[PDB]
C-alpha cells in the first residue's frame, strides 16, 4: 500500500527533505522499554537500505526499511510470549532456532550478555535486531571459510588478522 | 622530573579540574598533519592509563601518559628518515620488526590501507599508534590460541562467535 506508506514517509521525515536521517529514523521507533531505539541499530537499518552514502533513506529505500522493521517486529511479538517487550532465553533459542542457527544452550546466555543493554538477562526490541544482524555476518564469514562444512576452520595468522580486519 | 611534568599537566588541564579529559589531551597532541589527534587514539591512550573509569588521567596517571607518547615519539622520529610527518611502508617493515612482529611484505600494506586515515599510502603518527595497538592486542589474542606455537590455530564456531565477542 504506497498510499498508506507514503503518510508514513511524510510523519517521520519531519525535516521535509524527502530523506530519512538516523535522527529521524531513531525517533519514529520505540524499543518498548521507553529508551532510545538503539542507535546502532539504527544506523545498521538505515545503511542497508540507503543505496547512495547520503545517511539516510528516501521514499522507495524507506518502504524497504518499513517491511525490514515490520517483519523483526512479527518475529519478536511472536516469543514475546508474556507482552513484557523482551524475550528470555528460552524464546530466544526457539527463534534463532527458527532461523536455521545451531546453537549451544549455554551460548545463548553468551548472547544475551553481548547484546542485552537493559541488564535485566533477557532482549529488548532494538538489540534483538543488532544482535542477529550482528550473528548473520559473523556466521556468513565463518560459512565461508568452512570449507569442508564440519564446523571448524583452521587459519594462519595473517589470515585471522585479515579475517578480523574484514570484521571491524 | 616531576617539576617539569607538573608544568605540562597544568597547561593541558584546561579546565582546572585535575583531570585531563579526552578532548584536553587531544587538544595538546600533534599528529604532524594539522588535522586532530585521530580520537580513538586519544581514546585509547586514557583507557591505558585511567584506573578510574572516570574518562580522564589525574597528574600521576598523565605522568605514564606523558611518557607513553613520549616513547612513541622517540620510535617514529626514528623512521620518518625524511621528517615528513608519516612513514612508508619500507619504514613501518623496520619498525614492527624492531618490536619482534614476523609479517609477510605484502601485509604491511593491508596494515598501511587499514590505518591509514590520511588516504597517502603513508602513515602519520597518531595513526600508527592505533595500528601497534590494535596489532598488539589482536596478536595477544593469537598467541592465547596457538598453543602448539605453529602460527594456525583451529577453533569451532562457537569458538570463533566468542573470540570476536572478545575483540569487538
Ligand atoms: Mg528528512
Ligand atoms: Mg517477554
Ligand atoms: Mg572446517
Ligand atoms: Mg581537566
Ligand atoms: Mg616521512
Ligand atoms: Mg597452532
Amino acid at each position: 500500500d504506497q498510499s498508506f506508506l507514503w503518510n508514513v514517509f511524510q510523519r517521520v521525515d519531519k525535516d521535509r527533505s524527502g530523506v530519512i536521517s538516523d535522527n529521524e529514523l531513531q525517533q519514529a521507533l520505540s524499543n518498548g522499554t521507553w529508551t532510545p531505539f538503539n542507535p546502532v541499530t539504527v544506523r545498521s537499518i538505515i545503511s542497508m537500505f540507503d543505496r547512495e552514502n547520503k545517511a539516510g533513506v528516501n521514499f522507495s529505500e524507506f518502504t524497504g526499511v518499513w517491511k525490514y522493521i515490520t517483519d523483526w517486529q512479527n518475529v519478536f511479538r511472536t516469543y514475546d510470549r508474556d507482552n513484557s517487550g523482551m524475550i528470555d532465553k528460552n524464546e530466544l533459542k526457539q527463534a534463532l532456532s527458527g532461523f536455521g542457527y545451531r546453537l549451544s544452550d549455554q551460548f545463548h546466555d553468551i548472547l544475551i550478555r553481548k547484546f542485552d543493554r537493559q541488564g535485566r538477562g533477557q532482549i529488548a526490541f532494538d538489540d534483538f535486531i543488532q544482535g542477529c544482524i550482528v550473528l548473520q555476518r559473523l556466521t556468513d564469514i565463518f560459512r565461508r571459510y568452512d570449507t569442508d562444512q564440519d564446523g571448524w576452520i583452521q587459519v594462519s595468522y595473517e589470515q585471522y588478522l585479515s579475517m578480523v580486519f574484514s570484521i571491524v
